[PDB]
RNA sequence: AAGCAGCUUUACAGAUCAAUGGCGGAGGGAGGUCAACAUCAAGAACUGUGGGCCUUUGCCUAUAGAACUUAUAACGAACAUGGUUCUUGCCUUUUACCAGAAC
């Protein structure tokens, strides 16, 4: 097994460097989701109970999405829908109409966060 | 529109009393605080049918039919409630509330 690893060379990849630091939250950034279609913005749920939407190219802040009362743990953006799904430690799963930026279609049943 | 002729029918006397041609006829009418199924808010908006293009979709062209609803816009010349979210009001907590919005 060990002579077959030395027989093989890994693919070269280009290294990574920091290009932009964005300071906008009041707590920890706990989750990041990208726009799956057309790639203009990303959204960061956080520890200050609010999700912010950041433009990918310029780095400016587009909007803030409040509506959770505890820390937003994960954020998922849909490719087939204009829907944003967001869970938190406050036992809530929420949907968001991105054509309206309002909470629709709330989900219920998790015993904990 | 009286009257005459032409036309369409009509009670019919017919010609034919055949092959015909026209209209009607080859399982009703009125209803029911009966039922089922469709359908009832959108480029001012529908569908069937023929033709051509591309390769079925879509477009263009020709044609037929469009009930109900709608312009001081809506089936209802009528008018309640609930959910979420935002902003207020009441001010021990909650429910029940206050009264505007958006969905
Ligand atoms: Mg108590």
């Amino acid at each position: 097994r060990y002579e077959k690893l030395l027989s093989q060379r890994p693919e070269w990849h280009a290294p990574w460097k920091l290009s932009r630091v964005i300071n906008g939250h009041l707590g920890w950034v706990r989750c990041v989701a990208i726009d799956p279609v057309d790639n203009e913005w990303f959204i960061t749920g956080s520890n200050d109970t609010t999700m912010k939407v950041w433009d990918l190219a310029t780095g400016k802040l587009k909007t803030t999405l409040a509506g959770h009362v505890m820390t937003v743990r994960d954020v998922a953006v849909s490719d087939r829908h204009p829907y944003l799904f967001s869970v938190s430690e406050d036992k809530t799963v929420k949907c968001w109409d991105l054509e309206k930026n309002q909470i629709i279609r709330d989900y219920y049943g998790h015993l904990s966060g």
